[PDB]
C-alpha cells in the first residue's frame, strides 16, 4: 500500500475530476503516456444518487447507492476499456473508493440513482448490494442527532454520520466482505490502487481488516506480489485526538497541511516568505515523505469544501498556482498529485461561493466530452491544468530528477529562492516585488539549457529563455517580478 506501482521513471498522478471513461482512455494514449504521467485518480465509479435539487452537483458522487460500475462517467464496459487501454500504455488507474458511508438519511426513497437501482435511506434498505438496517451504525452512535457533533470525541467521528451520510458498520465481517468484493473486482480489472475517502471517519483497525481481504495486482501488467497502492484521505491540521499517523500501517495519507502552508507562504500571509521553505517537509511537522500524498489543491478545497481555508491556491490564481505546483514538483518530499478541474461560475456573496455545488460541464445532465483546441488546451469549460506548459513540463522535470538529493540552496532572506536536484536539475523563484539578477551555483554540467517554464526544447533549440552553465557549475539567472511566470526551471533533458 505504500508503493505507487507506477512505471519506472513516471512520478506523478493526475486527478481527472468528473471526466468520462472514454475521455480518460483517449487522454492516456494521446497525452499522459507520451508526456510521462504515472497515473490517473478517477471520480467514484460506483452507482450514486441522482440529485436534482440542486441540479446534478459534483457531490452526488459521494453518496453511494450500490457498487455497480454505472455512473455519469460511464458503464462497466467503458471502465474496463479505459483501464485496459491506460495500463497498456503504462498509465495507472486509481479509484476513489467511497466506503465509509452510503447516501444521506434525508434523501428520498425510490430509483433516483445513476443506474436505476432501488434504495430506501429511511428504512436503510439498499437491495442492490444488499445492505439492510443491520449494516449501519445507528445503534453504535451516541450523539443525540445521530450525526458528528464534536470532533474532540474520537469515537463519534468514526461511529456517527458525516453530515447525515448513513454510516456503514465496518466492524462487521459482512460489510467488510462486501466492500472487499467491490475493491477486488476493480483490482482484477486492472486498477493499481485506491483513494480511501473519509478515512478519518473510519477506525484504522477496520480499514486494516478490509485491506487484508484484498488481492495482489493483476499479473498481466504487474509483477508477482504487487500490493495495491493505498492513500487514505485523513484531514489532519493538528490539534485533534485523531492523527494521520494512526493510519500509517494501512498505507499513505493525504497531507493537507502541505497545500495549506504553501498557500500562506506564496501569498505571503502573516509575514511568511519563501526563504522559510529551506527545511520544507518533515521539519514543518508534516508526515514522513514515504507516507505522504501531496497536492496544492484537491476537488474539495478548491471550492471551499474540505479544509485549508482561503489560503488554497487554485487555477483561478493562475500565476501563483503555477509557482506552487512548480515548487511541489521540484521538491523531493512525498508523492505528487496534480489537479485537473473544470470552470464553474464562482459567485462570492459575503465572502463565500454560492455556486460551489456546480457539477461538471453538461448538456441536460450528460457530461460534456473533452474537446482539444489547436494549442493543446481544452474546450467545453475543462481547465486541463495538466496540459498547461508550465505544469506539464514540471511533471517531466520530476521524472528526470527522480532519486536526486536536495542540494545547492540559495535565498536572499526574502522571497527569491533557488535549489538543485543533484546534477540533473535546477529551479529558481522570484516572489519579491523587485527583479532578480544573480549568478548561482547549480551542480549541473556545462552547456546551454532551455527554460521549461517560458518555453520548450523543440529540435535542438529553445522557444523561451536560454540559461548558460559554465565549467564550474555557475549560471546567471535573470527574473523580473513582471514576468508572466516568475520562475525558471532547467533540467538534464532540456539541455541542448
Ligand atoms: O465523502 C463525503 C465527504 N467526504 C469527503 N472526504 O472525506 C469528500 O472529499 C467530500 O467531497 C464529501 O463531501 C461531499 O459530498 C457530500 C455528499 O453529497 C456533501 O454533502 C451533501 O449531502 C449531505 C447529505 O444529504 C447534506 O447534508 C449536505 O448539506 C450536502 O452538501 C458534502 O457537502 C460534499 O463536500
Ligand atoms: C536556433 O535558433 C536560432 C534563431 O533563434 C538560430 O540562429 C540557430 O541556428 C538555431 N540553432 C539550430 C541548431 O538550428
Ligand atoms: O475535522 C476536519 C474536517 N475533516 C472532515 N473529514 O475528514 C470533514 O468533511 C470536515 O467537515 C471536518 O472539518
Ligand atoms: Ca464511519
Ligand atoms: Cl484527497
Amino acid at each position: 500500500q505504500y508503493s505507487p506501482n507506477t512505471q519506472q521513471g513516471r512520478t506523478s498522478i493526475v486527478h481527472l475530476f468528473e471526466w468520462r471513461w472514454v475521455d480518460i482512455a483517449l487522454e492516456c494514449e494521446r497525452y499522459l503516456a507520451p508526456k510521462g504521467f504515472g497515473g490517473v485518480q478517477v471520480s467514484p465509479p460506483n452507482e450514486n444518487v441522482a440529485i436534482y435539487n440542486p441540479f446534478r452537483p459534483w457531490w452526488e458522487r459521494y453518496q453511494p447507492v450500490s457498487y455497480k460500475l454505472c455512473t455519469r462517467s460511464g458503464n462497466e464496459d467503458e471502465f474496463r476499456n479505459m483501464v485496459t487501454r491506460c495500463n497498456n500504455v503504462g498509465v495507472r488507474i486509481y479509484v476513489d473508493a467511497v466506503i465509509n458511508h452510503m447516501c444521506g438519511n434525508a434523501v428520498s426513497a425510490g430509483t433516483s440513482s445513476t443506474c436505476g437501482s432501488y434504495f430506501n435511506p429511511g428504512s436503510r434498505d439498499f437491495p442492490a448490494v444488499p445492505y439492510s438496517g443491520w449494516d449501519f451504525n445507528d445503534g453504535k452512535c451516541k450523539t443525540g442527532s445521530g450525526d458528528i457533533e464534536n470532533y474532540n470525541d474520537a469515537t463519534q467521528v468514526r461511529d456517527c454520520r458525516l453530515t447525515g451520510l448513513l454510516d456503514l458498520a465496518l466492524e462487521k465481517d459482512y460489510v467488510r466482505s462486501k466492500i472487499a468484493e467491490y475493491m477486488n473486482h476493480l483490482i482484477d480489472i486492472g486498477v493499481a490502487g485506491f483513494r480511501l475517502d473519509a478515512s478519518k471517519h473510519m477506525w484504522p483497525g477496520d480499514i486494516k481488516a478490509i485491506l487484508d481481504k484484498l488481492h495482489n495486482l493483476n499479473s498481466n501488467w504487474f509483477p508477482a506480489g504487487s500490493k495495491p497502492f493505498i492513500y487514505q484521505e485523513v484531514i489532519d491540521l493538528g490539534g485533534e485526538p485523531i492523527k494521520s499517523s494512526d493510519y500509517f500501517g494501512n498505507g499513505r495519507v493525504t497531507e493537507f497541511k502541505y497545500g495549506a502552508k504553501l498557500g500562506t507562504v506564496i501569498r505571503k500571509w502573516n509575514g511568511e516568505k519563501m526563504s522559510y521553505l529551506k527545511n520544507w517537509g518533515e521539519g514543518w511537522g508534516f508526515v514522513p515523505s514515504d507516507r505522504a500524498l501531496v497536492f496544492v489543491d484537491n476537488h474539495d478545497n478548491q471550492r471551499g469544501h474540505g479544509a485549508g481555508g482561503a489560503s488554497i491556491l487554485t487555477f483561478w490564481d493562475a500565476r501563483l498556482y503555477k509557482m506552487a505546483v512548480g515548487f511541489m514538483l521540484a521538491h523531493p518530499y512525498g508523492f505528487t498529485r496534480v489537479m485537473s478541474s473544470y470552470r464553474w461560475p464562482r459567485q462570492f456573496q459575503n465572502g463565500n461561493d454560492v455556486n460551489d455545488w456546480v457539477g461538471p460541464p453538461n448538456n441536460n445532465g450528460v457530461i460534456k466530452e473533452v474537446t482539444i483546441n489547436p494549442d493543446t488546451t481544452c474546450g467545453n469549460d475543462w481547465v486541463c491544468e495538466h496540459r498547461w506548459r508550465q505544469i506539464r513540463n514540471m511533471v517531466i522535470f520530476r521524472n528526470v530528477v527522480d532519486g536526486q538529493p536536495f542540494t545547492n540552496w540559495y535565498d536572499n532572506g526574502s522571497n527569491q529562492v533557488a535549489f538543485g536536484r543533484g546534477n540533473r536539475g535546477f529551479i529558481v523563484f522570484n516572489n519579491d516585488d523587485w527583479s532578480f539578477s544573480l549568478t548561482l551555483q547549480t551542480g549541473l554540467p556545462a552547456g546551454t539549457y532551455c527554460d521549461v517554464i517560458s518555453g520548450d526544447k523543440i529540435n535542438g533549440n529553445c522557444t523561451g529563455i536560454k540559461i548558460y552553465v559554465s565549467d564550474d557549475g555557475k549560471a546567471h539567472f535573470s527574473i523580473s517580478n513582471s514576468a508572466e511566470d516568475p520562475f525558471i526551471a532547467i533540467h538534464a533533458e532540456s539541455k541542448l
